[PDB]
């Protein structure tokens, strides 16, 4: 996964927690500079 895909004139900070808890997660967020990851 990654950020900065669907739109650039809209971060994508939930869609990432959102994917991830339904991946199994406990959550996720665009760290490092442009990267969805994740972490249960």
């Amino acid at each position: 996964a990654t950020c900065d895909l669907l739109s650039g004139t809209g971060i994508n900070h939930s869609a990432c927690a959102a994917h991830c808890l339904l991946r199994g997660n406990r959550g996720g967020y665009c760290n490092g500079k442009a990267v969805c990851v994740c972490r249960n």
